């Protein structure tokens, strides 16, 4: 399964959008 990771990666990227 690549959902737990694919989802976790979205959380780490979200900070980039909120920081940018």
């Amino acid at each position: 399964a690549r959902l737990d990771v694919a989802s976790e990666f979205r959380k780490k990227w979200n900070k980039w959008a909120l920081s940018r």
